[PDB]
């Protein structure tokens, strides 16, 4: 079966692996603890297709340098997550497009651009400015919330479908 | 606020109203009941933006003729709706594609192919081919069913977000 190599990226503390266990095992972690690589293959249908979510979920930031080269390389698709009451992470997202752009050599590739923490009163980022950035990369945006679940299974599948018409 | 004009087509039996009433009013519309047009306004929030949904929900085939003409002009999004058992209603989608290209004068309109009544064992109408189909445009496809609700909202936020995108 057809397999989609997916991963989630974006700066610490935005929820990366929030989003990822709230679609793998339907639960919300309100815990501390960050991520060195967690790597998740999930057997599911999308659209009537059979087909297995190979997700990786990466570290926020770190001596991930280069060294993030390697997972971008492989990844057909990327979450870029930023967090709705976080300025520093959404003006972080714009390093990692250009990184990525820079090791799969192209200029179009599968991404869809996450605003996640939507539950939170008190947002810094306000979502014209994350849909005219969207806009301007050709790239679909999409508000989660790992908390209520809000979103979550719409960006993943929203990005399996732009792998598909790649 | 933003509006979003909307038109719900295909041909008759599948689903176009039983998908609207699911996302207006949540319920699903196990009757016969046949259209000759209604319209919908829902004031919503889509990605953290405040919008109007302006649906527009048609008839499946009749005297509406050229007389059709009239509301392709002027909604902006298209769901295009068959069936999954029903391979007529998959094969005439291609006769309104080509109609409503031919009044918007033009070959990308933001538009999504939605198969309904997935929660139906028994499809005569594979999703590969759908799935291909969907590919030869360059448009979306997704599979819904207002019985379950699975895949309905997805399906008209796809659309918005494919109008907010051209
Ligand atoms: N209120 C709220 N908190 C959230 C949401 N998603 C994640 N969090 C919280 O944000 C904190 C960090 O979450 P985590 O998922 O570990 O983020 P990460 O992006 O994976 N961090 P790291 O880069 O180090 O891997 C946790 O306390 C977590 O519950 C959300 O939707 N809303
Ligand atoms: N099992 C199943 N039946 C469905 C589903 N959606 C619609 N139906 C059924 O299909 C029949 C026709 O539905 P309706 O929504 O009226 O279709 P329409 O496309 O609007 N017909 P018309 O072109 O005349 O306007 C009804 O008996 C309705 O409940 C679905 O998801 N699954
Ligand atoms: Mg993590
Ligand atoms: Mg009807």
């Amino acid at each position: 079966m057809t397999e989609y190599k997916l991963v989630v990226v974006g700066a610490r503390g935005v929820g990366k692996s929030a989003l990822t266990i709230q679609l793998i095992q339907n639960h919300f972690v309100d815990e501390y603890d960050p991520t060195i690589e967690d790597s998740y293959r999930k057997q599911v249908v999308i659209d009537g297709e059979t087909c297995l979510l190979d997700i990786l979920d990466t570290a926020g930031q770190e001596e991930y340098s280069a060294m993030r080269d390697q997972y971008m390389r492989t990844g057909e698709g990327f979450l870029c997550v930023f967090a709705i009451n976080n300025t520093k992470s959404f003006e972080d997202i714009h390093q990692y497009r250009e990184q990525i752009k820079r090791v799969k050599d192209s200029d179009d590739v599968p991404m869809v651009l996450v605003g996640n923490k939507c539950d939170l009163a008190a947002r810094t980022v306000e979502s014209r400015q994350a849909q005219d950035l969207a806009r301007s990369y050709g790239i679909p945006y999409i508000e989660t919330s790992a908390k209520t679940r809000q979103g979550v299974e719409d960006a993943f599948y929203t990005l399996v479908r732009e792998i598909r018409q790649h």
